[PDB]
């Protein structure tokens, strides 16, 4: 499954990821990708705040899906 995470500054990251990935594994993917720290990541789909433990699946983020890194 290839996703996107655009970042604050709205820049693409393009990941490959598997349905079972977790919003963990996906954050070191990120961290890999630009340097941000995954303590510092919060990522959002569909409207959705995305936790740590659960799966692109669980969250129904299908091929081509846009994740956004946000703020609180
Ligand atoms: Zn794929
Ligand atoms: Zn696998
Ligand atoms: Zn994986
Ligand atoms: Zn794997």
């Amino acid at each position: 499954m290839q996703i996107f995470v655009k970042t604050l500054t709205g820049k693409t990251i393009t990941l490959e990821v598997e349905p079972s990935d977790t919003i963990e594994n996906v954050k070191a993917k990120i961290q890999d990708k630009e340097g941000i720290p995954p303590d510092q990541q919060r990522l959002i789909f569909a409207g959705k705040q995305l936790e740590d433990g659960r799966t692109l699946s669980d969250y129904n983020i299908q091929k081509e899906s846009t994740l956004h890194l946000v703020l609180r």
